[PDB]
């Protein structure tokens, strides 16, 4: 059971810096937690770990993701999430489950953080939470794949 | 360990009309899943529920946390996420741990939903997981509670 | 058949100033000209009078309605008509009738009283007739259940 | 006691092709069940009917009014309520009552219909009551005129 | 096969005062074009022509379609198609492919010109093509004539 | 040398009815007192007035206007100024000059009344003179005649 | 002489967190300093204190200052200063003073608590001076008062 | 009989520079084509010329005029036109008629040029007509005094 | 200890043409009233009055207040309190107190009244109690002094 | 004679998920119907058809198309039409004709679809047709040509 | 060769109260640095300073500069950018390179300080460097001015 | 001493079309322009070059300069300025000095350009000067390095 994670702009240079908003905490780290929690919970989970800076890229990947055995897609967009119609679109054709991260709670931002293109066609989102934030995309993507699977029966 | 779930106006309706936004679960049911959640994982956690459709009632019992051994907040304002400066307020007075539960996702409904004044005032929140949302609080909570008293020794 | 009519805040100051654009008449005058003309039309029609000034216990009213023998709701949210999205959803969910009237032409005054929430989830809405509008309610009222029965047939 | 009915743009294909939100009745249709209205009440007033596509139309019957032997207006000025400045001068000029009908409820449908400037210029609206509608702006306006005949004497 | 052609206000001067923006060509000149277009493919289609600078006479001839023998409808509102809803209503009831035509590419001029209410409410629009766009309108109309003739069979 | 005088929806009303806002004089006077000035000044003007409530009106009059022996218009769009991109369009196409007047300061009034389409299209503009602004359009007319034909030579 | 303080939602939890913003003065405490002014100056006035999270709340208690011997009201709508047209229709049908005290600067908030509906309806509105604000309101209240009953005699 | 004629920022640099928008007529220019007017018509006029770059000079002047045998303001605020609410309120108390010019078509320019606070508080504007204007503005100010001081006899 | 009031553009013409909105009292007889509570009161107060209508004199004095012996400054800025980010910065600047005084309540006019960037940069403002307002901003800057020297101690 | 067809994000997912909006035909047999509309028309055109769901991939091969024997572009950027100035600059510096085409009206769809930066760019704009909007271009774009170099000789 | 560096509102208080935002270094200290700047690259430059808190003196500077030997004008309008149409006008026909600097990157401020009048009326503008904005604006003058005699010859 | 410039979208393009707008300079000029201005300066500086028509190029390049001895960044982000916040972002995690360019003045074009997100994340901003802004950039950043190293001693 194939979950992807996409990583948008900038969440590699997590960390790294410290640069306060975000936290001290490396995307690889971030992802180490995730694989962490797949075992600590024994969820039948194999995980696929992609970061970039492309629109263009993200988009690719999420059209990858449909002919293949991938699940579903936990996927932080970064800024994009404000300003990707066709992130959005690609979202809106993948036809699997895709739940939208963000570390930040971007509705107490700034104005132009606030509309999330890409949240509007995820089933659900989840900000605010630091990168505990992953893991409980998780669960619900566990939860999710569950309930989409035990109705098949 | 002592979680507060507040539940806005018309969230007792849930599930009673079969409305089919919300879906067909009851508010009672929602709040069993969150027992059995916290007895299936043995979290250390006794839930008090509240349920009101009065803003002042909400803004009443985020108050009353506040001298109490209440450790934090589940709430889903409902229609007063969009509107309650006042409910806000009081969130960011509660000096606890407040989530913000949605079961619909509402960046991807009309205009006046987008906006959420409570949860900008919240640590975070969750939207579009139905019923499951509330779970996802839960394990949030928990964690953050975990980190908040490590921390301290 | 109960029809409930709801009367929201400030509305039982009517009359007892003259504060001139409402008028003379007071709630109590304008509920027994609801009364007369059900009798002087011998409309079969048993009415319970309610009037608040919280948003919640408007709500809470349109909600006891639901289950009960209650046919339909007319209703005048005042000053909640423009900002209250809870009594909205509660109109929404009401399964019956419901009919917004308002004194005033709501249309030509201040531009934050043309918007009526309430008024979008009601069946039809009603303004600046005087006290005339809720008898206008009443006749409505009667023929909307007249044909919501004579289809069952 | 003439009471003149104008019919703005497209009433007139009313019914004939069953075009879903409006309904299943014709104008004339319409017409009739207010005739029967009058009778059935034996209401002292004769109709004129007038349908027209042209807002120079509507503003021209609005003025032939003035100098004559009619009492009051019932209008329904279709998608012109939300454009006409020029209609909604006439009403103002008319010095009689006047009356706006809306089949539908303009609350409920997209952003450009919710504005009525015709509907701000008279001094009551009727909306989302089909063609009921029309009957109540019958009642009222029979009231209305009732009224201000009494207070002469 | 009766294709009806509407053209809005002021499109009649067309050419006569060579006035820059819009170009050379005549009305007529634009409707020959269109004859020429009809023989040189043998496309089986009498075209009627219509021009008016008056709101009413566009939905009065949309209206008049209905009952007839008219297939479908190429229009260009002109300066019509930013303003009116009546129009935009009366291209909605006409049960009947309706194209809409620009010389000029809408887009690129004045904000007020960007809007088109009539557009909307048409199957298909064709901008910036000057007189050309009149042809393409015939091609796509009859291949839209054809497809649902076929599907008839 | 010809003059064309166009007067838009509802001033045909003016005066009769004393309507506080506009005044005491009638669309006859106001065309008495031009005359009254054309001769006082022995200026070679032959007006033609001319009055609609219809938007198809001016624009068929504007239009009328291009191929004959009228030098300019001066036109009082009434209402229409505000909306009417259509009456804009057709003078920017008449080639001859226009001078727009309002009786009332439209700049002093309701935000829908301040933005002036016709008048962005006409050469210049004179509003809040009452019925002298269309003497002050003569004077301003005869002199840009007057100063066209003084180039000329 | 009477006067009747309002203190809206959240003001109860004044001082006790010293939560930054509002300052460290308990709402009792401010009570105090509005006595001891009294008092230090020999006014002539009996203070009625009144603190309520309920919209609904304010609204009653300014109604049931009608009938009584209740001179004026200082209020502080806290955060339905922003949202609550139904506190402010109360205000205004008051018929006594009514002066608007914030804590803080309101115009040098967010931009959601820059406007005040409660405020727009009082007769003047005092912010930013901390608890000392109602004193002032105290001051401006005696005077207005005194003015009142001047102008009787 | 005195008329003070106000020039606002930059208009002393007309025509100097050839600056193809405003013209080639110099400030002075204007002002001799006014006395000009003012001795060909006989009219009972002196006027006094003011220029400035100063808001502040603007509403000294006009506030001078107030006590003096000053009869009328005729004024080009320039600029400060769109953006001067103290010049505005200057105008309001003047107590005497002024009447705003511009040389160019304010409707017909940039956004923040339509505007114009100034020309709410003037009894009448006059835009777009060049130099000539100016003497429009005479003839109007002549007549407005007339009708003002026959209206005391 | 000296206190500086500043008064803005027009309000020297106060009270002397009796203009209704602003009331029947002239600027020196503000002061007078100011003088008159200082003495009343024994506060250790002079008071250095000033007016001017110019937005540069208004900074030049705040910035003349800066080296010297002046504690607090008390200004109305008049029209300039909505348009003027240069005294707002001059404001931010004077490290001292400065309250802000309006007349009217400015929240109750046109909408281009409502905004005050000057009032935002004041540490407090009062608006809407005619010339009072003055003397509640003397009353709370002798407390906002006392507290700010009790502190040093 | 060369035609480059440019295809933005997602199109490629077109037909093969069926997902209701767009339709059932692949990007394939869109580039089918292409093929067989140049030969059934014996129109003397080569296409290069390209898609890419990269902002910066559409860009580089218009930049491409400058230096070559490319002499037109047809062009859906899909969901960039409505974000991307890039795209629009590279459009405008292609010197040669761009046509822009969508499946869907993007008139009729939500807000953020409405404005096209991309069309504005272009010389005209096709919408609403499914795939014969790119035949509707391709004749289009034939025409454009040929009288491109008509003038020429 | 002169410039003229003109110095808006407020500048005048820099770095003498160490205002944070802004710096440490006074106005002196950055004319000071200017001259170096001057001497130490051997340009042959005379430089006039002028600051000023009065827009009408910043638009007086500017029209002495025409006819004067000025070459050109380096100009920080401060908060007047914002909002100074005038001085913007002034720019317009200055006939002279303007070069527009800030201290602080106008970007990066609050919406009200981003937009600029007078810079977009200037040649280039300069913003967020400190003092040293001022020399480059120097480098950028020299440039400017070297190229436009340049291509004289 | 290395210093990164990146070109953004479309940059590649300049001068070789000579398209009026940006100029006759193609990039390789400007570059050559820079190195120029790099030994004619003897300023200790290394130059690398980079343009791309990919927004995830920019942030890639933005990001590879972290971990590397790069000292500072000089960018011009085309078209993206106005709507990459993702690039902004990019900007400030850079920790090191970012100098926006643009070629043209950006505050003086389309509402659409004046907006520059990645300019509020640099440090400061140089608009209209040409190719010649560059070399302003370079002048100020090796000002900005020698201030940096000043301050380490
Ligand atoms: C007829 C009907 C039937 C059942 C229910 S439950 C309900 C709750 O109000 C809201 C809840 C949300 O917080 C959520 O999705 O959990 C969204 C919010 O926008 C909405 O007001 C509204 C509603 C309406
Ligand atoms: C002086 C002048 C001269 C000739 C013509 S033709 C005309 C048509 O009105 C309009 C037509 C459009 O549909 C089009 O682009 O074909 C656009 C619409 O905005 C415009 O008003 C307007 C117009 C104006
Ligand atoms: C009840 C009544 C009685 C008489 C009249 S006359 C009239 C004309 O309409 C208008 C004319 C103006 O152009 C003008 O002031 O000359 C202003 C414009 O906003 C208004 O629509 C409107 C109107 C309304
Ligand atoms: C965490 C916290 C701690 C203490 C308090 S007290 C309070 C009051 O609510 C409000 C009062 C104001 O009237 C005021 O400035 O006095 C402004 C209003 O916007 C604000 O909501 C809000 C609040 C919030
Ligand atoms: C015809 C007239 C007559 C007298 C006066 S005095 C005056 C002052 O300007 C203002 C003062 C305020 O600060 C206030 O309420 O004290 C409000 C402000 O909006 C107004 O411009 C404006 C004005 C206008
Ligand atoms: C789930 C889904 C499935 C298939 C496709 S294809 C597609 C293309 O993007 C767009 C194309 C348009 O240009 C068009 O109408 O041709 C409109 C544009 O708004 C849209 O983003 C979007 C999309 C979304
Ligand atoms: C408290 C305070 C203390 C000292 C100073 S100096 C000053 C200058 O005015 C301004 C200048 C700018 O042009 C710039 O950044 O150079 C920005 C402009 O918005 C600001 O008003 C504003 C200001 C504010
Ligand atoms: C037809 C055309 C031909 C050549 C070029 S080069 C170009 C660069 O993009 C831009 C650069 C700016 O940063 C600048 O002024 O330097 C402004 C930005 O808005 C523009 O997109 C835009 C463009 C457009």
């Amino acid at each position: 059971m194939k979950i992807l994670v996409i990583q948008g702009p900038n969440l590699n240079m997590l960390g790294h810096r410290d640069p306060r908003l975000y936290g001290m905490v490396t995307l690889d780290q971030i992802h180490e937690i995730m694989q962490t929690f797949v075992k600590q919970g024994n969820l039948d989970v194999e995980l696929e770990f992609f970061q970039t800076n492309f629109e263009g890229e993200i988009i690719d990947k999420i059209q990858e993701s449909v002919g293949s055995d991938y699940e579903g897609i936990i996927i932080n967009p970064g800024a994009f999430s404000h300003t990707s119609i066709a992130i959005a679109d690609a979202i809106m054709l993948a036809g699997k489950p895709v739940i939208e991260v963000h570390l930040t709670n971007i509705q107490a931002r700034e104005e132009f953080r606030k509309n999330s293109y890409t949240g509007a066609a995820c089933g659900g989102v989840i900000m605010g939470f630091g990168p505990l934030g992953y893991n409980m995309a998780l669960m619900a993507m566990v939860n999710i794949l569950a309930e989409m699977k035990a109705f098949q029966e």
